[PDB]
């Protein structure tokens, strides 16, 4: 009963949150993965903030009402070459991986290594952050609330 959350460098607070290694997050789930890092989905200004500090993806992730990936360079295989917060506009489908928002994170970029899931709750699951450059953080616990993304 495992989990990978691959985390991100935060900027402006901002990170990004990729679950077991492939797109499986739900609008829910990702508020409740959030909440765990004692975090929020990002507004869509501290998304544009995050991104004039040097924030970049190439994966499409939830913030609060929109499905986006930030880019600074463009690339081809990227939101389709495009610079700016890239707006997901035409999908059939649902799950995605996540931005989260930490407000006591340094204000520009901190690409330093996550080793705390602050706010998760008692629960059977092995939880991993696993961090860019390899490092590992685990705890046993939960931090889905809703019996549907379980
Ligand atoms: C939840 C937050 N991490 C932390 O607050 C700490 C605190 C102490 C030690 N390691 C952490 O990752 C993540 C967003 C960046
Ligand atoms: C407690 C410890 N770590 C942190 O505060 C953070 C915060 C966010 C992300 N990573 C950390 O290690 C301080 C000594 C360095």
């Amino acid at each position: 009963n495992q989990i990978d959350l691959n985390v991100t460098c935060r900027y402006a607070g901002v990170f990004h949150v990729e679950k077991n290694g492939r797109y499986s997050i739900s609008r829910t789930e990702a508020a409740d993965l959030c909440q765990a890092f004692n975090s929020t989905l990002p507004t869509m200004d501290q998304m544009k903030l995050a991104l004039s500090k040097g924030f970049e993806t190439c994966r499409y992730g939830f913030i609060e009402g929109n499905v986006v990936i930030p880019r600074i360079h463009p690339n081809a295989i990227c939101a389709a070459n495009h610079t700016g917060v890239y707006i997901l506009v035409t999908s059939n489908t649902s799950h995605y991986d996540t931005y989260c928002f930490n407000a006591s994170a340094p204000p520009e970029e901190d690409c330093t290594s996550v080793t705390d899931l602050p706010n998760s709750f008692d629960g059977p699951v092995t939880i991993t952050i696993v961090n860019r450059d390899g490092t590992r953080y685990s705890k046993k616990g939960e931090y889905r609330t809703h019996q549907e993304d379980i």
